[PDB]
DNA sequence: AAAA
């Protein structure tokens, strides 16, 4: 009997109901978009559980014994499954506000709430947002427009591996015995992703020289001239403190948001220039205390599903207090330690989940 | 105030 839950599902890349997927992942996101919560989970859950069936469904018997399909969502399976559309997701691919939403939040460092503030001043365009002379725009949207074309492009496996070559060069250069990791999409199989996130890690550093590795990283690259935006947040981080009991938990450790300038010549792709000779990428670094690098790993390989329902098992089944940072036990009143992501799911009392089949 |  499949699992309600995601992380007692095995969720592949080669997903054979796409067709459903992708309509229910429209309309969860116009759900987010409307601040209707419950919908935009419900929708969430049911294109998930579809996401890791070994087949397609190819009528509503095919349904049979399948969790977190209500009676919405068998509405928009049948409509589907009756002429290979969705008339739902097609009236929300119209839906202007919809659409202004999509187009706006492309933009680096343009959210829910500036997007809707264009679209009550009556933009629908990026043309005509940027060439208004009248609007303010902040660094982080500053950047997002002037790298526009290379953001909004697939960052693909060549320019990723680039991208972990660089990351692990500067590192190194200050931390020799760091530990860097390639996280988010990319670590569960995927050929594409919008940004390349890492997680570094050093068990000799100290305090200091833990929290001064960021700084210095993103200093050489300002200094080569491949650094074209950076944010860096600093630590809040609480060795003793209980795990988070938010449904969405937020994570406390050092990180920088960046924007590199990647030259074509440290790509190694089957077309290897053609224009500037350098892609605009952007690269999120993590750095996290030597002990709690499972649990950072954990929390940052995804998907977003699977670590919703993680902690979600973690708290209703198991009585645990799971985030990013640590996995509390209130029976037994004690932290639990794991040098691995397979001694976090043996904490759990699941199976282990492999990262490729984390694509919840 | 509003970037996974
Ligand atoms: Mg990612
Ligand atoms: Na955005």
């Amino acid at each position: 009997k499949i699992s309600q839950y995601a992380c007692q599902r095995r969720t592949t890349l080669n997903n054979y109901n796409q067709l459903f997927t992708d309509a229910l992942d429209i309309l969860a996101e116009n759900d987010e978009l409307r601040e209707n919560e419950g919908s935009c989970l419900a929708f969430m859950r049911a294109s998930s559980v579809l996401k890791s069936l070994p087949f397609p469904i190819t009528s509503m018997k095919d349904t049979e014994g399948i969790p977190c399909l209500g009676d919405k969502v068998k509405s928009i399976i049948e409509g589907i499954i009756e002429d290979g559309e969705s008339s739902e997701a097609k009236a929300v691919l119209n839906d202007e506000r919809y659409k202004s939403f999509k187009l706006f939040t492309s933009v680096f460092g343009v959210g829910l709430k500036t997007a809707e503030k264009w679209f009550r001043m009556g933009f629908r365009t990026l043309s005509k947002i940027q060439s208004d002379k009248s609007l303010r725009f902040t660094q982080m949207q500053k950047a997002g427009f002037l790298y526009y074309e290379d953001l909004v492009s697939c960052v693909n496996r060549p320019e990723a591996e680039a991208v972990s070559m660089l990351v692990k060069e500067a590192v190194v250069t200050f931390l020799p015995d760091a530990l860097v990791t390639m996280t988010g999409g990319f670590r569960r199989g995927k050929m594409t992703g919008h940004d390349v996130d890492f997680l570094i890690t050093s068990p000799e550093a100290t305090e200091d020289e833990e929290q001064q590795l960021l700084h210095k990283v993103t200093d050489f690259w300002k200094q080569q001239g491949l650094l074209l935006y950076c944010d860096i947040l600093e630590s809040t981080f609480e060795k003793f403190k209980q795990p988070s009991r938010k449904v969405d938990a937020l994570d406390h450790f050092q990180k920088c948001f960046l924007i590199l300038k990647l030259d074509h010549g440290r790509v190694h792709s089957e077309k290897s220039q053609e224009g500037k000779g350098w892609k605009a990428i952007r690269v999120d670094l993590v750095m996290c205390p030597y002990d709690r690098r499972a649990f950072a790993l954990l929390g940052w390989t995804g998907s977003r599903q699977f670590e919703r329902d993680l902690r979600r098992y973690a708290t209703h089944e198991r009585k645990m207090m799971l985030d990013n940072h640590a996995l509390y036990d209130r029976t037994k009143r004690v932290f639990l330690e794991a040098e691995s992501e397979e001694e976090i799911f043996a904490h759990l009392g699941l199976d282990y989940i492999e990262p490729w089949e984390r694509n919840a």
